[PDB]
C-alpha cells in the first residue's frame, strides 16, 4: 500500500495536472495511474522510476477521479510480488488494474524511439496539422487540453507522423501519445479508454529532460495502424479498448429563441371571470342578507358593488366546481369560496386577512390574474424597455411589492435573460419582505407624499401591479411615480377594469378602505386609466388586454433629420457617416432619424450593430416593410405620432407599428410532436427509458432505396420487443458495440416484425435494427410469409425466438436424436422455442423454470414433458438436480441464458464434447472436460453479415412452419403509447411470454393494400441521399462541422465552396475523412459574385445530382467603429452576404430547381439582433439575410436564417480560449450548437436565435 498523495495547490509542481480537462472537469488522467503503478513497482524493487524499463499489461480502467480545484488527494498502489497484479484505488472505488513488470532489453518492438529525425517539415502546408488544428479536433471531440498537456506540435494529415514536444513531465508525454491514438479514430463522440493491451516504457532510450534554458525536446512519433500501436521516443501504447460518453453540455442551457414582429396592439378565461363574478355577485347579495351583527367590512361598499353588478349560494357553487371538474392551477375561486365560508364573528379582520395573506401565494399563480402576465408581454416589454435606455445598467423599482409581487415573473423570464445589460432591482413597500429573499432585490421600504428622495430621478422603468387603485389622491400619488421616473424612463401599469366587484369583495378586507370616474370608489376604466396618463406627461407605448379582468400598460414619459437608406450600395454610407458626427456637436435635443423602406432594407441589425458605439445614443431606426407605405416625411401625421413616443427601434409591418424582438421557445414547442407517416421510437437523451417517443424516420424522404441487394418496404403491423432493445434502450449496451452496418443506422431499436409487403401479402421476419417502427426496409431474404390459421398479432412471436433456438441448437449446436439439453429459463420465449426444437429433434431437455406457476403453463403447454424434467433457477439447486437425475455425466447442449454465479454453475455441469451455448465465459475457460465447445450467440452479428448460414436459417425455420413444430407462443399485446410501460415491464422480469406492439390493427382480408395512417413523432432533420446540397464557404470552421453532421444524417453529394480552396491541412483531413464516410465531396474555389460564377457551382452540383439545398455559411470581419469605416470594408463584407445570397436566392427559384430545393439556409449572427461594437458591415448582412428569409417563407419555398452568438472550438475564439465572454454570451459548443441546428432545419420560422448566457 504505498500510498501517494497527490497535491493541486499553487505552488506544488502537480499544478499541470489540472489541465488535463474532459468536458470541463478535471479528470485525473489514466496515464497519472499507469506512472503510479511504475513508481510503485520502481520503489519495491529498489530502484528509481526514471531508469526503469516498465511493462504495464492487461491494463484496464475503472473510475476516473475528479481532481479537487484546490487541495490534496490520496492514491493507493497494490501490487503483488510475483504477478505483478498493480491495483491503483483511491477510497473505496478502485481506479485501474492490470500487471506491471520490468522485462529485459526485449522492452520496445516499434524502432521508432531509435529514429531521431523528423522529417515533417518542408512538407507543403497542406498536407502538415499544426498544434493548433491538432488539438482543435480533440476540443471538439470534447477533450479541452491545458497548455501543459498540448504535448504534440505537429501532425501529419494521416495521423501517422508526428512530432512531440519533450520536457520533463511523464504523465504529459504519456497523454500527448495516447492523445495521437484518440487522433487516430475519427468520430464525432467522447471516446473513453477502458481496456490497454500493451504500455512499454523505456526511460533509457528516451532523451534526457531539458534543462530549464534548454526549451523543449521534439520527438518523432509513429502510430501503426495495423497492430494499432502508437509510439514516441520512449514509450509504447498498444490497444486501447474504448468505449463511448454522452458528453456534458459545460454551460447554462441555450437559449433558443424565435425573432419576430411583435406588434403594439384551460378553461376559457371569460367564462372563468363570469362564472366568478356571478359567485361574487351572490356571495356579497348573502353577506349582506346575513349582516345583523354589523361586523361586514364597509357594508356600504359591498352594497355599492353589489348594486354595481346588478345593473342562490349552490348554483353559482356548482358551477365554478363544475367548470373546475372540466379542467393549470385555480386560485381564485379557492380564495373567494375561503373568503365568504368563514365564521363572521367578532375579529373576522384579523383572522380572514391572515387566511387571506396564507393564501396569496396560490393567488398569485390564477389562470384570471396571471392571464396578462404571460411571458411574451413580459418579455416585450421588459427589452424594449432595456434597448430604449442608454446605460449599462437598467434600474427598476416596484413600488407596492406586497400587493403585486411582480418581480415573481419578471426577473426570472424576462430579466435573468439579459445579456450585455446588467439589471438593478429593487422593491418597496411599508410591509416586510422577507418573501423576497430568494430573489435577490434590495429592499427601499415606504408608502404614501412622503415618498424617497433618495431615488429623485434614478429610475428607468417603475413597476405598478395592482397599485394604481389603491391611492385616494392619484394626481398626486402620480406625481410622485412620475418623478419616480428619470426623464425618458418608462412605467409597467397593470390594472383592473372589467368585472370590479369580483375581487372587490377581496379587496374589501385586505386592501386598506377608501371613501365613496371612481367606478366603484377605487376603480377606473380603460379608456379613464389612458386620460390619467396622458394627463400626467405620460405616453402609452404598449397596450395588452386579456378580454376578462387584466389590462397592462407599459407607458413612457415623453426640425427632424431623415436619412433615406434606401440603396443598397454603401453610398448611405458615407452620407450618414458624415451626417453622424454633426449629431455630437448639435445639442442633446436633436436625434438622428434613420428611415429605411426598401425591398429587403436591412437597418435592423446595422443599427442594433451602431447603437453601442459611442454617440449613437440620439439615432433612431425606422424599418418598414410591406405596402401601405406610411408617409415619413418631414410633417407628416405618422411621424408626428412616432415623435410623439420616441423609441430607438420601431418597425411598420401589416399597416402596424410595432417591434422586431425575440420570443422564448419553451420546450413545450421543442417538442411537438407532428403527424409523419413513418416513424421509429428512439431515446432523445441516450440511456434513459423515461424519453422513448416516436421520430420521424428518413423513410419518409423516399429514400427506401438500397444501393446494396434488394429491398422491400413493410408496412409493420405488430413489432416484437426483446430483452436485445432493453440493453439498447438502458444504456447496458452501446451503440458502438452494435456490429458495423448498425451503428450507422437510424435507430437501433427492434428487430422482429410483421406485416403486409408490397401488394400486401402477409410476411414477418427479423431484420434492420429500425424494426420497431411503422415502417421498415428490409432486404427481402428475411421473410417469411405467414400461413393461414395465422393472425399477425400471433405471427410476430415466431421469428427471433424460433431463430435463435434453431440457430443455437442446430446450425451451431449441431444437436443430434439424443444428448441432454439443459434449457435455462424455461418461461421466456426462447427457452420455449429451444424447447419445441429440442423434443423435434428427441432429446431429453431438463428445463430450469424460475417459478412455479411457469413450471404449471409449460407442463400443460408440451405433454410429453415428465416431472423429473425441471428445476429452479432462482438458486443454485438446478445444479443439484441435474447432476442427480442424469447420474453425474452432466448435459450435452447447455443452452444458458444466466450470468454470475449461475453461471459457473451451469458450466459446471458440461458434458464431454458439450456445447455450451451462451446467449448472454471467464469461467468457462478454465474447464476440466477436455474435449468442449463455447458458442457465443450475438443474433445481431448474424442479421448484419447474411452470409450463407442466414440463408440456411431461414429455410430451417420456413420449414419447420410448413410443420407443425413451430407456433405461436404466449402474447402480451401493448398499445402504441406505452414504450416506456413495455420497456419498464421488461426490466422488471415480471414479463408475461412475448412482449408486442400493436402499430396497425389488422384487417379482414387476407391479402390487401395497407391503407393509410398518421403517426405522432417529434420531427427530425434527414437528407436525401440522391440530392446535393451546397455549402457556400463552407471550407471555414463552422462549415466543416456542419458538412461532416449532414453526412451523418444522409448527405453524399456535397459541394464545399471557399475563397480560395484547399488552405491547410485540417480541411484536408475533414475532406479524407467525409469522403471515408462514403460522401461525394466537391470542393470549389469559386466567390460568387456575378452571374457566370453562381451558374457554374449550379452546373457543378447538377452534375453531382438534383439541387436541394443551399447552406451559406460565408462571412468577412471588417470591425471597424462607424466614425471611421471605409467604403472598402463595407463592400468586402457585402459580397460575402449580401451578393452571394442575391444570387444564390435568384438562381434557387427558377423552374428547373425550385420543385427539388428544400433547405436554404444562411448563417447569420445576433450582431443584428443585440449589436456589437463597431462591427455595423456584419450587422447588415445578417439584417439582409434575415429579411429575405422571412420574404422566402411569406412567398413560398424554404427559407431560414440562424443568428447565432458565438460558436466555441472552430472559431478564432476556440484558438485563443472557448471562454472569452463577449456582451455576456459565453461561447457555445458545438455539438449544443449542433442540435439547435438540427431542431431549427425542421421547424416553420423564418428567423430564430441561439444563444448561450454567461455566468454573471
Amino acid at each position: 500500500d504505498s500510498s501517494y498523495s497527490i497535491d493541486v495547490s499553487a505552488d506544488s509542481p502537480d499544478r499541470y495536472l489540472l489541465d488535463h480537462q474532459v468536458d470541463g472537469r478535471e479528470l485525473f488522467p489514466a496515464c497519472g495511474c499507469l506512472v503510479l503503478a511504475w513508481k510503485t513497482l520502481a520503489a519495491l524493487n529498489g530502484r528509481d522510476f526514471e531508469q526503469m524499463p516498465v511493462r504495464l499489461s492487461r491494463v484496464e480502467i475503472h473510475q476516473a477521479m475528479f481532481l479537487p480545484k484546490s487541495g490534496s488527494a490520496t492514491v493507493t498502489v497494490s501490487v503483488m510480488p510475483r504477478t505483478g497484479e498493480f491495483q491503483v484505488c483511491e477510497n473505496e472505488n478502485l481506479l485501474a488494474s492490470g500487471f506491471v513488470t520490468c522485462p529485459d532489453k526485449d522492452v520496445l518492438e516499434t524502432s521508432t524511439h531509435a529514429q531521431t529525425r523528423s522529417s515533417l517539415q518542408d512538407r507543403p502546408a497542406t498536407e502538415v496539422l499544426t498544434r493548433d488544428e491538432v488539438y482543435r479536433e480533440l476540443i471538439l471531440r470534447g477533450y479541452e487540453y491545458g497548455p501543459y498537456f498540448q504535448g504534440i506540435l505537429r501532425a501529419s494529415v494521416d495521423g501517422q507522423e508526428s512530432e512531440i514536444t519533450w520536457d520533463g513531465r511523464w504523465v504529459s508525454f504519456m497523454d500527448s501519445v495516447l492523445q495521437m491514438d484518440i487522433l487516430a479514430r475519427p468520430g464525432d463522440y467522447q471516446m473513453l479508454p477502458i481496456k490497454f493491451q500493451s504500455i512499454n516504457i523505456d526511460p533509457r532510450v528516451q532523451p534526457a529532460a531539458p534543462a530549464e534554458d534548454e526549451d523543449v525536446v521534439v520527438l518523432p512519433g509513429r502510430f501503426d495502424p495495423v497492430l494499432d500501436i502508437v509510439s514516441a521516443g520512449g514509450v509504447e501504447i498498444r490497444g486501447l479498448e474504448t468505449i463511448s460518453a454522452s458528453r456534458r453540455l459545460t454551460h447554462a442551457p441555450e437559449v433558443v429563441e424565435e425573432y419576430r414582429f411583435v406588434p403594439h396592439h384551460t378553461v376559457d378565461i371569460r367564462e372563468y371571470a363570469d362564472a366568478c363574478l356571478a359567485f361574487a355577485v351572490q356571495g356579497i347579495k348573502k353577506w349582506l342578507s346575513e349582516d345583523k351583527d354589523k361586523v361586514l367590512p364597509q357594508k356600504d361598499l359591498l352594497q355599492d358593488a353589489l348594486g354595481l353588478a346588478n345593473q342562490d349560494f349552490i348554483s353559482a357553487k356548482a358551477a365554478l366546481e363544475r367548470i373546475l371538474k372540466q379542467q393549470h392551477g385555480f386560485g381564485l375561486f379557492h380564495t373567494l369560496n375561503l373568503a365568504f365560508s368563514e365564521p363572521l364573528e367578532i375579529g373576522f379582520r384579523e383572522t380572514l386577512k391572515n387566511k387571506i395573506h396564507h393564501m396569496r401565494y396560490d393567488m398569485w399563480d390564477d389562470c384570471l390574474m396571471s392571464a396578462v402576465e404571460c411571458a411574451d408581454s413580459l418579455k416585450l416589454c421588459i427589452d424594449t424597455v432595456a434597448e430604449n435606455t442608454t446605460s449599462h445598467i437598467v434600474n427598476v423599482l416596484e413600488a407596492g411589492a406586497a400587493k403585486g409581487a411582480f418581480y415573481r415573473r419578471a426577473i426570472p423570464e424576462a430579466l435573468a435573460k439579459f445579456s450585455g445589460k446588467d439589471y438593478r432591482y429593487t422593491v418597496g413597500d411599508a410591509s416586510p419582505m422577507d418573501d423576497a429573499k430568494e430573489f435577490s432585490v434590495k429592499t427601499l421600504q415606504f408608502d404614501a407624499a412622503n415618498f424617497p428622495a433618495s431615488q429623485a430621478h434614478a429610475h428607468d422603468l417603475l413597476v405598478l401591479k395592482w397599485v394604481l387603485h389603491q391611492q385616494e389622491d392619484l394626481d398626486a400619488a402620480m406625481a410622485g411615480f412620475c418623478g419616480f421616473v428619470r426623464p425618458g424612463g418608462f412605467i409597467l401599469v397593470q390594472e383592473f377594469v372589467h368585472r370590479l366587484p369580483t375581487l372587490l369583495a377581496v379587496e374589501a378586507v385586505t386592501d386598506h378602505p377608501l371613501p365613496r370616474d371612481r367606478v366603484l370608489g377605487r376603480y377606473y376604466s380603460a379608456a379613464q386609466w389612458r386620460e390619467l396618463f396622458r394627463r400626467h406627461g405620460l405616453v402609452e407605448v404598449i397596450h395588452r388586454s386579456d378580454g376578462a379582468l387584466a389590462d397592462m400598460f407599459l407607458l413612457r414619459s415623453r426640425p427632424p433629420t431623415v436619412l433615406h437608406l434606401d440603396d443598397l450600395s454603401c453610398s448611405w454610407l458615407e452620407e450618414v457617416k458624415a451626417k453622424y458626427s454633426d449629431l455630437e456637436a448639435m445639442p442633446q435635443d436633436a436625434r438622428l432619424w434613420l428611415v429605411g423602406k426598401s425591398d429587403c432594407n436591412g437597418m435592423l441589425g446595422f443599427f442594433n450593430c451602431l447603437r453601442q458605439e459611442p454617440g449613437s445614443e440620439r439615432v433612431r431606426c425606422v424599418q418598414v416593410c410591406g405596402d401601405s407605405v406610411p408617409d415619413l416625411s418631414p410633417g407628416s401625421a405618422e411621424f408626428k405620432y412616432l415623435a410623439e413616443m420616441d423609441l430607438a427601434f420601431n418597425v411598420h409591418k401589416d399597416g402596424k407599428w410595432g417591434v422586431y424582438r425575440h420570443l422564448a421557445i419553451t420546450d413545450d414547442q421543442r417538442r411537438q410532436q407532428f403527424p409523419t407517416e413513418h416513424a421509429f421510437v428512439d431515446t432523445l437523451t441516450s440511456g434513459d427509458l423515461s424519453t422513448l417517443t416516436w421520430v420521424r424516420s428518413p423513410l419518409n424522404l423516399h429514400a427506401s432505396s438500397e444501393k446494396g441487394q434488394d429491398c422491400e418496404l413493410c408496412t409493420v403491423y405488430m413489432a416484437g420487443v426483446v430483452s436485445r432493445d432493453l440493453a439498447l434502450a438502458c444504456g447496458k449496451l452501446r451503440r458502438d458495440e452494435l456490429p458495423a452496418g448498425m451503428f450507422c443506422k437510424e435507430g437501433t431499436l427492434g428487430i422482429e416484425f410483421s406485416g403486409r409487403d408490397t401488394k400486401g401479402k402477409r410476411v414477418m421476419g427479423l431484420c434492420a435494427p429500425p424494426a420497431l417502427a411503422s415502417s421498415v426496409l428490409c432486404l427481402r431474404s428475411s421473410l417469411w410469409s405467414v400461413p393461414q390459421h395465422w393472425s399477425l398479432e400471433e405471427a410476430a412471436t415466431v421469428p427471433v425466438a424460433y431463430s435463435t433456438a434453431y440457430y443455437a441448437l442446430v446450425i451451431r449446436g449441431h444437436v443430434r436424436p439424443g444428448d441432454t439439453v439443459l434449457v435455462h429459463a424455461g418461461g421466456s420465449p426462447v427457452g420455449q422455442a429451444a424447447i419445441a426444437v429440442a423434443q423435434s429433434c428427441g432429446c431429453e431437455i431438463f428445463i430450469s423454470t424460475a417459478t412455479d406457476a411457469e413450471t404449471s403453463s409449460l407442463k400443460s403447454m408440451f405433454p410429453r414433458l415428465k416431472d423429473r424434467n425441471f428445476c429452479s433457477c432462482k438458486d443454485a439447486s438446478f445444479e443439484r438436480h441435474v447432476k442427480k437425475e442424469t447420474s453425474g455425466k452432466g448435459v450435452d447442449i447447455i443452452l444458458n441464458c444466466t450470468t454470475g454465479e449461475l453461471l459457473g454453475a451451469s458450466i459446471r455441469l458440461l458434458a464431454s464434447r458439450g456445447r455450451f451455448l451462451n446467449l448472454a465465459e471467464l469461467v468457462f475457460s478454465g474447464s476440466g472436460r477436455r474435449d468442449t465447445s463455447f458458442h457465443d450467440i450475438n443474433l445481431d452479428t448474424l442479421i448484419d453479415a447474411q452470409g450463407p448460414e442466414w440463408t440456411e436459417l431461414t429455410s430451417l425455420v420456413q420449414k419447420g412452419i410448413q410443420s407443425g413444430l413451430v407456433k405461436p407462443l404466449a402474447r402480451t399485446v401493448y398499445a402504441m403509447d406505452r414504450l416506456v410501460d413495455v420497456f419498464k415491464l421488461l426490466e422488471e422480469g415480471a414479463q408475461a411470454g412475448k412482449l408486442l406492439v400493436k402499430i396497425r390493427e389488422e384487417e379482414a382480408e387476407k391479402i390487401t393494400l395497407p391503407a393509410k395512417k398518421t403517426f405522432e413523432a417529434v420531427p427530425r432533420t434527414f437528407f436525401h441521399p440522391a440530392k446535393s446540397y451546397v455549402i457556400v464557404g463552407g471550407l471555414g470552421g463552422f462549415g466543416l462541422e456542419l458538412a461532416h453532421w449532414m453526412v451523418l444524417r444522409g448527405v453524399r453529394k456535397l459541394v464545399l465552396t471557399s475563397r480560395n480552396g484547399i488552405t491547410t491541412g485540417y480541411q484536408t483531413r475533414k475532406i479524407a475523412f467525409l469522403r471515408s464516410l462514403g460522401a461525394d465531396i466537391v470542393v470549389c474555389a469559386v466567390n460568387v459574385t456575378s452571374q457566370a460564377a453562381a451558374d457554374r457551382l449550379v452546373k457543378t452540383a447538377t452534375d453531382l445530382g438534383p439541387l436541394g439545398g443551399v447552406f451559406n455559411l460565408g462571412l468577412n470581419l471588417r470591425d471597424a467603429l462607424l466614425v471611421e469605416q471605409t467604403a472598402e470594408n463595407y463592400k468586402q463584407t457585402l459580397e460575402a452576404k449580401i451578393q452571394t445570397t442575391s444570387l444564390l436566392d435568384g438562381i434557387s427559384r427558377s423552374p428547373k430547381i425550385q420543385p427539388t430545393l428544400d433547405h436554404f439556409v444562411m448563417f447569420s449572427s445576433l450582431s443584428a439582433g443585440h449589436g456589437i461594437p463597431g462591427q455595423t458591415n456584419y450587422g447588415w448582412g445578417n439584417s439582409y439575410m434575415d429579411r429575405l428569409c422571412e420574404k422566402r417563407r411569406a412567398q413560398g419555398l424554404p427559407g431560414l436564417s440562424i443568428q447565432w452568438a458565438s460558436i466555441a472550438d472552430v472559431g478564432f475564439v476556440g484558438t485563443k480560449g472557448n471562454n472569452v465572454v463577449i456582451e455576456g454570451k459565453w461561447p457555445q459548443r458545438m455539438y449544443n450548437c449542433l442540435q439547435v441546428c438540427d431542431y431549427f432545419l425542421s421547424q416553420n420560422r423564418p428567423v430564430v436565435a441561439c444563444h448561450v448566457l454567461a455566468e454573471k
